[PDB]
C-alpha cells in the first residue's frame, strides 16, 4: 500500500528534524516514535514491518536496533556500491583559502549509481579520482546538483583547491558540519568555480552520451572531465549503529545517514498522523 508509505516517510521527516534540535536527538526520537500513530495504528508497528527504505524513516529504524538498507546518503543522494571496494585513511588536505580539512579519503577503485528526487547516474571512480559519471536528470539544474555531489565525492584536488573562502556551514542544531558536508554546501551555494577549475576534454560522439560544458551547455565535440549526460534491483540489509545526534553508521563506521541526508516534505499526507510523545 502506496498511501502507508507517502504519510510513513512524511510522519519520519518530520520527528526526525523536531528530534535533531533536541539536546538528545535519539531519545527524543524514540519517544516520538513510540506514541505517533499513522492511520490508527503505532509508529514502531510500522516501521517494523513496512519494507520502506528512505533517509529519515531508516534513521527511525536504526533507533530500535532494524537492519536497513547497506546504502547510504550524500548530497540526497542514495549510493549503492555496484563493483569494487575502498579502505578508509584520515588524510589532512588544504583548500583554495589555505583551511585545512582532516577527511576520510578512500582508497580503491569502486563503481556507484547514484539516485536521487530528480536525478540519477553511474559513477566510476578511485583513490580521489573520478574516473566517469554518466548522469541522467530532469533537467539542468537536476543534473548540476547531480555532477556537484560526484566532483565533491570523488576527493579530487581539484575540487579541493576550487575551494574561494572559509567553511563554516551549521545545521539545524546549531552544529559544524564534518568535512565532506562543509564542501558540498559550499559548491552547492554556487558551482561556478568548481566547474570551471574541474577542466574539459576532447569527446568522442557516442549515441546516448552527450557532452557538457562548465556553463551547463551540451556538445558533441568536447565535454568536462569523465562527465557524460543521458536520458533514463535487490536490497541488502545490515545491522547499523546510530549515536546521540542520528549519525547511523555500518560495521565498518561509514556514516550512512544523519538527519543532514534528509529531504524536505510535501506534507499532503493521505492517512492519519497524530504526534504524540
Ligand atoms: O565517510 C563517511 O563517514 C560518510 C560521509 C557522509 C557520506 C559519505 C561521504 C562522507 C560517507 N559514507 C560512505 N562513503 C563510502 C565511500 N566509498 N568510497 C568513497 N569515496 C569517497 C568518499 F567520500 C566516500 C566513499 N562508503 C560508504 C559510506 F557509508
Amino acid at each position: 500500500n502506496d498511501d502507508i508509505d507517502q504519510s510513513l516517510i512524511i510522519a519520519a521527516r518530520n520527528i526526525v528534524r523536531r528530534a535533531s534540535v533536541s539536546a538528545d536527538p535519539l531519545a527524543s526520537l524514540l519517544e516520538m516514535c513510540h506514541s505517533t500513530q499513522i492511520g490508527g495504528t503505532r509508529m514502531v508497528d510500522i516501521l517494523r514491518q513496512n519494507p520502506t527504505e528512505e533517509q529519515a524513516v531508516d534513521i527511525c529504524k536504526a533507533a530500535m536496533g532494524l537492519r536497513i538498507s547497506s546504502s547510504f546518503s550524500f548530497g540526497g543522494f542514495t549510493f549503492k556500491r555496484t563493483s569494487g571496494s575502498s579502505i578508509k585513511r584520515e588524510e589532512e588536505v588544504l583548500t583554495g583559502n589555505l583551511q585545512t580539512l582532516k577527511i576520510r579519503v578512500h582508497e580503491g577503485y569502486e563503481e556507484f549509481t547514484m539516485v536521487g528526487k530528480r536525478a540519477t547516474a553511474i559513477l566510476r571512480k578511485a583513490t580521489r579520482r573520478l574516473v566517469q559519471l554518466i548522469v541522467s536528470g530532469r533537467d539542468e539544474q537536476s543534473i548540476a546538483e547531480a555532477i556537484i555531489v560526484a566532483m565533491v565525492f570523488s576527493q579530487e584536488d581539484c575540487m579541493i583547491k576550487a575551494v574561494r573562502g572559509d567553511l563554516n556551514f551549521v545545521n539545524r542544531a546549531n552544529q559544524r558540519l564534518n568535512p565532506m558536508h562543509q564542501l558540498l554546501r559550499h559548491f552547492q551555494k554556487d558551482a561556478k568555480v568548481l566547474f570551471q577549475n574541474w577542466g574539459i576534454e576532447h569527446i568522442d560522439n557516442v549515441m546516448g552520451m552527450v557532452g557538457v560544458l562548465p556553463d551547463m551547455t551540451p556538445s558533441t565535440e568536447m565535454s568536462m572531465r569523465g562527465i557524460r549526460v543521458s536520458k533514463m534491483s535487490s536490497t541488502e540489509r545490515v545491522v547499523v549503529s546510530i549515536d546521540r545526534f542520528l549519525r547511523v553508521r555500518d560495521q565498518r563506521g561509514n556514516v550512512l545517514l544523519s538527519p543532514e541526508e534528509v529531504s524536505e516534505t510535501h506534507g499532503t499526507e493521505r492517512l492519519t498522523i497524530t504526534y504524540s510523545s
